[PDB]
């Protein structure tokens, strides 16, 4: 039931997508708590599937995941930044594209944090 700017109206194939969710504006030195949400719009399930953050082109952490038909799951990770700046988190799924989706364009998110 749940459609978005992310998720519109086939069964017959996986999709894989995510999306980063968290403070846009943090302190140095201070803890901060993001959600990466990883969703599967598709009528197939996924068994495996990687997903990573990178916090500026450097990745930061990694998972392995399943999602069955229609499956969301909420991964987080703290991070506590050690220098301001303005930096720039992205979130991917199924980067090494072994999985067939509805959609291969729809697997990396971008989300811009300032640390203040
Ligand atoms: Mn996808
Ligand atoms: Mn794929």
């Amino acid at each position: 039931t749940d459609y978005d700017k992310l998720s519109n109206l086939t069964f017959e194939f996986p999709d894989l997508t995510v999306e980063i969710k968290g403070p846009d504006v943090v302190g140095v030195n201070k803890l901060a708590e993001y959600e990466v949400h990883v969703k599967n719009l598709g009528g197939i399930g996924v068994p495996s599937t990687k997903v990573r953050v990178y916090i500026n082109g450097t990745l930061y952490k990694n998972w392995t995941v399943s999602l069955g038909p229609k499956e969301e799951k909420v991964l987080t990770f703290n991070w506590t930044p050690t220098q301001e700046g303005m930096y720039r988190i992205n979130a991917t799924v199924d980067e090494e594209n072994t999985v067939v989706e509805l959609n291969e364009n729809n697997n990396v998110a971008t989300f811009d944090v300032s640390v203040v």
